[PDB]
């Protein structure tokens, strides 16, 4: 009945728009009527984008590991990673560089006095790595599971691949026949992720309907100085880092964000890179990459490429060692870096789970989170969370596509 | 090997002490190491104080109300009662009035805004009363359960009375026998109650030598606000009502004092009023007042009577709301006062749990806990706690001792 008014119209549209139903009936005390009435509707969006997710990634990457070399994806992987990591890196010096710059936390005096402690430590790895290779892989599609798929579809790519070089070319019909109904299936999810899409639009409107009824009220004096200093710093990742990582690899930069948004504001209004992929794969896809390439390098960054917390991350890290007057200085500078990376990485990739995350790396320098005071301040910054949460998210994902992009234009 | 010093000597002399080894090994961080190696000791001493609570209480209350009237318990109980309430409704407004004279929580900024809600609230009256009868008194004595040991020492005493008014001249020998007997154990626990208290010195050290250590360093900014505005005010309760209501009464202020400190000591340095009441019920009987009185009024006001935590709960609630720049005025002023009675009615006898009663005060306004910045300020407040606890405590007594000797110096 629109009848089809444009998407990054209506998208547009309803995000700036119930961004202003949402703050005005949310401070003048809605946002549980909000949350009644307008979240499941911004809920139904997210439903259908996940509902995708497990076939187009499964689907998807079984024929693009069939249709790359398994050379390249050996190539294309060590080149993602040490891309992954190294952009990962930047966003928290880039992050503790605007904590600097601004002061969050700092103007709310609240010290106190024990640590470390002891402590502790050790991400079990041994056991994070031997689980990437499922036992059931349909288990592994059955529940969530998507690093664990991930290792299957680029197993069976491969092996389908080495079946239609074989001599016997009866199995090469049946090699045929599975990697044709499997593209039959990704390709089918690329044509659902343009239904919903559709509904975005709403979907858009009533998702920051209610996390800016529920929370922007909370930014405020010294929480508002966490978030602008966040902001400015994730909208400061964007432009030094990405658009010159892009313009440097002499793919456009402006045409870039010229794909988009799509993914950019699913990511935003979602705050799930899991729930975004759907989107985030469809503007791979529709920008001309590989196959081969992006349902592997899209699925991996979906979940270990999380600039935008470690960034949060670092700058939130910051704020409770300000309240605190705890200065953190030379050594611990260096360790939230660190331990922020990790920490990201690290992270899940669902609502605010950066957040929960934000623990591991106070603990990593002094503070514990047992301390009245520091878990006072950390209070503070689960009120504010949602509101960074949003555009964290969506430079966790525009930093995969980058990613994807630049390995790709090198392969 | 003392030999024996003087008590008041060594007891204010571990205080002054302990309290400046507490500090010092506290901002040097070692509260651990004083929970450790300190603690213990701090201990011992409430362990030694309450061993004599469930004797004295039921032993001393048999005994006084058969050396009392049925009639007069009828009197001074009334009397108590609204004495007590009067005393506590008093407290809230000399603590909001300290909260309005003093500022704290405004100047820091962080609102907040949903509510009430709905919300809920009612004490199960009913039930409570109902309970004060209990079911088996050797139950409720073997655990704990004051109150209803009260219920039955009162109905006990009464009930010898009667039979030593009675025509067979051989049950008023057993009458005597038991009542003697009943006798000899509460003298017996109020020899008691001086061993320990020669232990106190010790006790009294290493109780706030920990307190000081685990919560001085919070005593800051806008948190050492709420300390001085509770602290100030707690000694304008002790100036303002006491003794003028001491010197009202024709009982000398100065020398009620001097009755002491012991119960006042006790009080402030435990912050249990369950675990003073010994030392509480030997400077009733030290000071002169009869049996069947102060065994019962201070086993009541024990827990019925705390000034100090109805006081901290009104100055603790305005903390939340100004941190919060939620104005609560005239209605809530006034539903504060009523509320902050209650909850001290109310509180335990037992530490801090004033501080988990300032829940139910906060909830009766506006701010629900729920809410991140209601949490986080709360939670400052929880770091500041046993520090305000200490005061809170000594108040609590000190008018339940005033409470008695004026009802006694009218019976
Ligand atoms: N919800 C976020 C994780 C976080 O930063 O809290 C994401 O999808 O990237
Ligand atoms: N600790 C206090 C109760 C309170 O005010 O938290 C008492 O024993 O009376
Ligand atoms: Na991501
Ligand atoms: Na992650
Ligand atoms: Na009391
Ligand atoms: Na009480």
């Amino acid at each position: 009945k629109y009848i089809e008014y444009p998407v990054l119209q209506k998208i547009l549209i309803g995000l700036i728009l119930g961004a202003i139903v949402g703050l005005i009936l949310g401070h003048y005390g809605y946002a549980h009527a909000v949350h009644t009435y307008v979240k499941p509707f911004g809920d139904l969006f997210v439903r259908l984008l996940k509902m995708l997710v497990m076939p187009i990634v499964f689907a998807s990457l079984v024929v693009g590991a069939a249709s790359i070399s398994p050379a390249r994806l050996g190539r294309v992987g060590v080149k993602i990673v040490v891309y992954y990591l190294l952009t990962s890196a930047f966003a928290v010096t880039l992050g503790i560089i605007m904590a600097r710059l601004f002061n969050p936390g700092a103007g709310i005096h609240l010290a106190v006095g024990g640590q470390q402690f002891q402590p502790k430590q050790a991400p079990p790895l041994v056991h994070i790595l031997l689980d990437i290779v499922p036992t059931n892989p349909f288990g592994a599609l059955a529940n969530g599971q998507v690093l664990p798929t991930i290792f299957f579809a680029i197993i069976l790519g491969i092996a389908i691949t080495y079946l239609m070089n074989s001599e016997n070319e009866k199995v090469r019909k049946s090699a045929e026949t599975l990697l044709d109904a499997i593209n039959g299936l990704a390709e089918a999810m690329y044509k659902i992720v343009n239904g919903v899409m559709q509904y975005a639009p709403i979907g858009v409107f009533a998702l920051i309907a209610y996390v800016m009824a529920e929370q922007g009220v909370h930014v405020v004096g010294e929480l508002a100085k966490v978030t602008a200093a966040v902001y400015v710093g994730l909208t400061l990742q964007i432009l030094l880092v990405y658009f010159v990582l892009l313009k440097i690899y002499g793919i456009d930069p402006i045409s870039f964000i010229k794909h988009a948004k799509d993914a950019m504001l699913t990511a935003f209004v979602t705050r799930s890179s899991s729930g975004t992929l759907p989107v985030t794969m469809r503007v791979a896809k529709e920008m001309g990459i590989s196959e081969g390439i992006y349902s592997f390098t899209l699925p991996l960054g979906a979940t270990i490429n999380m600039d935008g917390t470690a960034l949060y991350q670092g700058v939130c890290t910051f704020f409770i060692a300000n309240a605190l007057g705890s200065h953190l200085t030379v050594g611990q500078q260096l360790t939230i870096v660190l331990t922020a990376v990790l920490a990201s990485i690290g992270t899940a990739g669902v609502p605010g789970a950066g957040a929960i995350m934000l623990a591991m790396v106070l603990h990593s320098v002094g503070l514990p989170l047992t301390d009245p005071n520091v878990a006072a301040a950390y209070a503070m910054i689960l009120g504010i969370d949602a509101i960074l949460d949003m555009g964290a998210t969506m430079v966790n994902v525009t930093g995969d596509l980058t990613g994807t992009a630049i390995v790709a234009k090198t392969e």
